[PDB]
């Protein structure tokens, strides 16, 4: 099943299809479930259980339409967003490039979103299931962005939490798409989020680009240790072109994710990691398609992991593949499980 469809399958549904169109198929797919853990892969972070340390990145659903499939896929966790507080139809296309000789897309969507109501009626229609799903170690996270031509951006985020705070396990705060200032956004979404009851009261996580100055990454981890965020997403895509891209359409603007992003994304993890002294979990994201990447990340601090990019290259297989390598991996080294290899090379 992996080499039918890294071999045969991916690269045929390339060929016939722009990347925005193959994108909309597989939502549609894994929707309607047409798709091919043990003890060890089990982690307690953000006041909840993950059977699983592997989820789905934001920007693959939007729209909080594929949720169940995705969990069928294999995910330990689902994360759906951007979702914006109006609906928006984002940049023209097209808006997202394959770059198959880096293994890496480039795109600039631009936060198009069914928008908050559409997003939290859909999630509606599932909730229940979604809470049985989370006991039973599948949670669910959202995430949140801001209308483009939004003056207020606190309060498109806190529009946010009001209005899918009360569905989600967490919620992320993003300013990261491609101090003061930052200490203030969060203060008014962590009082939101404060005033939910206490049964619909989410995890609020800040994600970061991999693009940032030792000084943000300082003042990032100042203000979260002090407002008591509950968790960082790192890393989202990079407005860098690293030296060595082949792909013809390197030169694309947008954010870059993939294998040229990983080791980017895996060092920012483990800065942010020193930097918060350990005690802020961490889901490190960014180039993740094997075992070895996955674990290259938890080592360097992430509590959990997830991946996109891979997905479009090498179909759903690849999700089983991580977890399988990653547990190999894991005895391999040592570590009776996911929890002790966090932040392990802290230690060495
Ligand atoms: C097509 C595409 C759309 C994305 N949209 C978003 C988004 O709406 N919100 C977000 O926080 N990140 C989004 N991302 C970033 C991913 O969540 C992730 O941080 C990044 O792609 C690195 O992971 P990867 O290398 O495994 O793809 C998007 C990524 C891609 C490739
Ligand atoms: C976002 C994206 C995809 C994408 O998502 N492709 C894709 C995928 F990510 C899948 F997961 C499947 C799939 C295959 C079988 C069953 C269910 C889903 C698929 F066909 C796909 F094209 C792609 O090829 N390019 N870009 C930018
Ligand atoms: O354009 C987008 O929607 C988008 C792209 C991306 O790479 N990251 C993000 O947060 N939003
Ligand atoms: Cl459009
Ligand atoms: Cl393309
Ligand atoms: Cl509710």
């Amino acid at each position: 099943d992996e080499r039918f469809y890294a071999e045969h399958l991916m690269p045929t549904l390339q060929g016939l299809l722009d990347p925005e169109s193959a994108h909309r198929l597989a939502v549609r797919f894994t929707s309607l479930g047409l798709l091919p853990d043990s003890d060890m892969l089990e982690v307690r972070v953000l006041g909840h259980k993950f059977r699983n340390p592997v989820g789905i990145a934001a920007g693959f659903d939007k729209h909080g339409e594929a949720v169940d499939g995705l969990y069928k896929m294999g995910f330990g966790f689902v994360e759906i967003g951007s979702v914006t507080p109006k609906p928006q139809e984002g940049n023209p296309r097209p808006r997202v490039f394959r770059l198959p000789e880096d293994q890496a897309v480039i795109n600039r969507y631009g936060f198009n979103s069914h928008g908050l109501s559409v997003v939290e009626h859909r999630l509606r229609a599932r909730q229940q299931k979604q809470a049985k799903l989370t006991e039973d170690g599948l949670p669910l996270g959202v995430n949140l962005g801001k209308n483009k031509t939004s003056v207020d951006a606190a309060e498109d985020y806190a529009e946010g939490v009001r209005v899918l705070g009360p569905l989600a396990d967490y919620l992320v705060v993003n300013v990261s798409s491609p101090k003061a200032e930052l200490r203030r956004l969060l203060t008014k979404v962590l009082q939101e989020r404060d005033g939910l009851r206490r049964v619909h009261r989410p995890a609020v996580l800040v994600k970061i680009a991999p693009d940032l100055t030792s000084q943000d990454k300082e003042d990032i981890a100042s203000v979260v240790k002090e407002l008591g965020i509950d968790g960082l997403i790192v890393t989202n895509t990079t407005v860098s072109r690293p030296a060595g891209l082949q792909g013809a359409l390197r030169s694309e603007t947008g954010g870059l994710s993939g294998k040229p992003l990983r080791d980017l994304s895996t060092q920012t993890i483990r800065e942010m990691y020193a930097l918060t002294q350990g005690r802020v979990p961490i889901i490190g994201v960014g180039g993740v398609s094997s075992g070895q990447d996955a674990l290259e990340k938890i080592r360097a601090g992430a509590s959990l992991v997830q991946l996109y990019t891979a997905l479009t290259f090498w179909g759903p297989p690849v999700v089983g593949k991580v977890k399988r390598e990653l547990e190999a991996l894991l005895k391999e080294q040592g570590f009776g499980g996911v929890t002790d290899a966090i932040g392990a090379d802290h230690r060495r």
